[PDB]
């Protein structure tokens, strides 16, 4: 397979054209194990800049048929630059391996934070939703839809700032296709999986999970969860305040066009009453 | 911008390593114009084999932001090998142009055949639907969905058989994403635009257009066409027979999961009574 991506492979001077080489990095402890290779804490040798190096094995990527997914993830993420989006500085590859040079987020995942605290107060929740909506507003200005927002894909920086990670399901949103609607089925004309409103629903699920400690459609079988999502059937515990209910209910709409714009989330009075941000 | 695709660029002995070059081809008359270049009749010089050379301009592709769409089109189509799918033998590129080396379809488009005849008899129609269903069964076996089937995209081979062309909107649709439904909106769970059933609707529209000479949701505004498609509002002129009505009505279902399998189209009693294949 071709590992020539439309993504940077140029060496970066982190203190302030040569391409990356494995010899540029002092490889330290494993940070995590992925399906195709691990993530290591690493340092670029010249600058001593601390980063995360994700090592993936080409043989394994091709056997699984996920190499074009990796290509798209790298091409998308490496062109996003925002303080609440995990940076992908570049990539390179050698005879057997692909290497992703990533921002190191030192304080783990929001998934872990929720495990530890069970639920978040309204200030932490509103701050995190502010950070996510800012990150997603930036994505949508680049016509990028993330499509896999959930707590294990939210990493924490050293000041506790949220970092959206995992662009493996993202797409670059918007011809002769639509010039002629006559031959298109309803689902091609609507194009809902390519609508930026996908990510607004996930923001509502997160806001609920942050406050309650479980997501609103949780069930012990897939079929019951899908049923409740389809009916938008969920309930609030008594302790969820009316302002929080208003925002969450606005976001969890089956019809994506009824969901709010991200600016309306950022400007919601419950968010501005409670955010540190 | 990278023009390294996971698609063949090796020289082929059409009578029966070295990469393609423009000087391998004699160029003939222009076959057609597109917004990004032109298509020419061409001939590979050693074998004298007739083909089509589609020439696209890099500057126009990159300005329009469609270069990754072309990459996907070439990657998908060059790995499909079926007598009712237009072959893409390989590609190459130079400082300004991308070249696609295509099978030449000498009898033109089904679109032009409809202009000439107005409408098709049942035997011609059923034979075309069999060829199309065969091609789509092969595609779906390769986990490819075409998503833009329409008469302009159906070319005609030397024996008058259909050749599906234009894979510009196609997707290869073979997982942590669905591991948890809890954070996915309904449109991501359902994934309708990634369902192979997309192409069964268009088969129904085509069957109608072939018999009637107008597509079933035709309207004089796009908004009205969309409303008719969304509402599945269509009717038949009186000459359309009961068997054809049954097939078309079975294909044009709003819910993709209610559309038939391709085997049911190929074995439909109207199809087998009328198809020469
Ligand atoms: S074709 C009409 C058009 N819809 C889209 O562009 C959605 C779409 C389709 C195909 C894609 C894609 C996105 O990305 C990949 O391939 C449109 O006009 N949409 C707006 C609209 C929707 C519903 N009603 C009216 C207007
Ligand atoms: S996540 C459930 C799964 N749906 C999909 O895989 C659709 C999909 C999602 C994301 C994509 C994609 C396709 O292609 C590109 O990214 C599924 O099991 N669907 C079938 C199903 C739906 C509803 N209930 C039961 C089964
Ligand atoms: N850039 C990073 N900084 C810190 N930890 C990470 C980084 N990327 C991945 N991880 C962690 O390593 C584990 C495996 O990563 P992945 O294979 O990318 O899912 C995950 O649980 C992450 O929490
Ligand atoms: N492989 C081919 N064989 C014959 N005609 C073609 C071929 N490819 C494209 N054409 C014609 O050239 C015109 C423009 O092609 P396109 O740019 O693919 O839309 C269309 O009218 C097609 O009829
Ligand atoms: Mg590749
Ligand atoms: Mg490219």
């Amino acid at each position: 397979m071709s590992y020539s991506y439309d993504a940077p492979s140029d060496f970066i001077n982190f203190s302030s054209k040569r391409q990356w080489a494995l010899e540029d990095f002092e490889i330290g402890r494993p940070l995590g194990k992925g399906k195709f290779g691990n993530v290591y804490l690493a340092r670029e040798k010249q600058s001593k800049f601390i980063l995360a190096l994700k090592v993936l094995f080409k043989a394994q990527l091709e056997k699984a048929g996920v190499e074009h997914q990796l290509r798209r993830e790298v091409e998308i993420q490496s062109h996003l630059r925002h303080p609440n989006i995990l940076r992908l500085y570049g990539y390179f590859h050698d005879a057997t391996r692909v290497y992703l040079i990533l921002e190191y987020a030192p304080l783990g995942t929001v998934y872990r934070e929720l495990q530890k605290l069970s639920k978040f107060d309204e200030q932490r929740t509103a701050t995190y939703i502010t950070e996510l909506a800012n990150a997603l507003s930036y994505c949508h200005s680049k016509r990028v839809i993330h499509r896999d927002i959930k707590p294990e894909n939210l990493l924490l920086g050293s000041a506790g700032e949220l970092k959206i990670a995992d662009f493996g399901w993202s797409v670059h949103a918007p011809t002769t296709l639509c010039g002629t609607l006559d031959y298109l089925p309803p689902e091609m004309i609507e194009g809902r999986m390519h609508d930026e409103k996908v990510d607004l629903w996930s923001l509502g699920v997160l806001c609920y999970e942050f406050l309650v400690g479980k997501p609103p459609f949780e069930a012990n079988t897939y079929q019951e969860t899908y049923k409740r999502i389809s009916r938008v059937e969920f309930t609030f515990p008594d302790f969820v305040t009316e302002g929080a209910r208003d925002l969450i209910s606005r976001l969890l709409k089956h019809n994506p066009s009824q969901r709010p714009m991200l600016r309306e989330v950022l400007e919601h009075p419950w968010i501005t009453a409670n955010s540190s941000k």
